């Protein structure tokens, strides 16, 4: 399966929810995940005009479909394929945002 | 702060993740809410043909926003607000949903 993470919000959008495949991807188990903004993820070869794509869509409440490096916990590269999306109450306001992961390394 | 679930997919959609309005709302704490189907909310008044509108609504992975007699943990009544949504994968399958609770009783 995907990794799947469920965030809240602006303006930190802390991880509330991440499932067993997500740790499996990133060797971080769940209580070093819940309450920390996914950005951890990122480190000194990530793209970082693609973070800030990431950022503007989030901002816009824009799903957004793009391939970002990310670092195992043991510090390994990985290519990860995010797919972040919003998801909207009864008068159409951002109450949290779900993401998914799929490690596209060849 | 509205009631959120995701569940897994079918055949058996069990909850994978509520939030604390969720249980605020519902009167059932978490351990008594993961690994089952939503449908145990249901109740003796509950609306057969809303729920009938809601399986075929996600069999056919379309959105569906409807409101259906609920039963909290206590056995009260209340009317739920739902919002339940696909999530799609890299290929565009569904693998997960996205329930919402808004309790719209007067
Ligand atoms: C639901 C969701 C899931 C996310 N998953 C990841 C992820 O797996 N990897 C990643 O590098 N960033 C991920 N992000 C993006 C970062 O959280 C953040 O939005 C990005 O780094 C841009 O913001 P910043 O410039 O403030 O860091 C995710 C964001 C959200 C809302
Ligand atoms: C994400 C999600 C959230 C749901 N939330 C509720 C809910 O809060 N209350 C409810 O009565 N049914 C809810 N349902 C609907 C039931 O799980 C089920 O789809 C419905 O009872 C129709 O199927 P059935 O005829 O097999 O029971 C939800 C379903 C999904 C997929």
């Amino acid at each position: 399966a995907s990794g799947m993470v469920v965030t809240d919000a602006g303006p930190d959008y802390p991880i509330i929810f991440a499932n067993r495949a997500f740790s499996a991807i990133t060797g971080y188990g769940p209580d070093e995940i819940l309450g920390r903004n996914a950005r951890f993820l990122q480190g000194p070869q990530t793209d970082w005009a693609v973070v800030a794509r990431i950022r503007e869509a989030i901002a816009a409440a824009r799903p957004i479909h793009t391939r970002l490096l990310n670092y195992r916990k043991d510090g390994q590269p990985f290519w990860s394929q995010l797919a972040i999306s919003p998801v909207r109450d009864e008068t159409e306001q951002v109450v949290a945002f779900v993401g998914l992961q799929t490690d596209v390394t060849a």
